[PDB]
């Protein structure tokens, strides 16, 4: 699974996933499902940020925590928008809201609800993707056009097939359940 992650995602994503795990005391070589999952989440965040007009999104995910918070604070202080309790992934300059992006191996609505009650925000938009083509967003406002979301769904499905074809998919699907 480790080698699969390293040849499936680009070096930059891999490097950001390694950092993120080291910060939390996890080992990429041992917890290889969480490694893959983190790479996946990062990829989706970047595709998503790319999905609109070329400067629509402040990218929050992938940065160092302290700089992420600094950027978050600048947005709040300049837009008025309320300050999130947890680090979101993106800010949408067009719609004036932060976005939390989720990717689940379980049901979209389950994840959506866990994520919603964790953040406690009538402002932060939530957008969940699955490895089965499903998506759920706050007030069914999917932010992006169809094409951009579709591209993401396809990519996710390819990752699932690529894993499946190596027999790593079951272990990966179950592991989000074990957490
Ligand atoms: O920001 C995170 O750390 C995070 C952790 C787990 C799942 C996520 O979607 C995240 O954005
Ligand atoms: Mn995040
Ligand atoms: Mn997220």
């Amino acid at each position: 699974m480790e080698d699969f992650v390293r040849q499936c995602f680009n070096p930059m994503i891999v490097e950001l996933a390694e950092k993120a795990m080291k910060e939390y005391g996890e080992d990429p070589k041992i917890e290889t499902n969480k490694f893959a999952a983190i790479c996946t989440h990062l990829e989706v965040c970047f595709m998503y940020s790319d999905g609109g007009s070329k400067h629509r999104f402040e990218i929050i995910e992938g940065r160092d925590r302290t700089m992420a918070w600094t950027v978050v604070n600048s947005i709040c202080n300049t837009t008025g928008v309320e300050k999130p309790k947890f680090l979101p992934d993106l800010y949408d300059y067009k719609e004036n809201r932060f976005i939390e992006i989720g990717v689940t191996r379980r049901e979209v609505h389950t994840y959506y609800l866990e994520k919603a009650n964790k953040i406690k925000s009538e402002e932060t938009h939530i957008h969940i993707f699955s490895f089965t083509g499903e998506e759920m967003a706050t007030k069914a406002d999917y932010t992006l056009d169809e094409e951009s979301r579709a591209r993401i769904k396809t990519r996710l499905f390819t990752i699932r097939q690529e894993m499946a074809s190596r027999g790593l998919w079951d272990s990966f699907r179950q592991s989000e359940r074990a957490a």
